């Protein structure tokens, strides 16, 4: 079970992925 990220954690309500939002817990579009 894993469906595509577009980059790191938004722990901490921190998304560090330049060009995609954040979709909790996530950094996806």
């Amino acid at each position: 079970n894993g469906l595509p990220v577009c980059g790191e954690t938004c722990v901490g309500g921190t998304c560090n992925t330049p060009g995609c939002k954040c979709s909790w817990p996530v950094c996806t579009r």
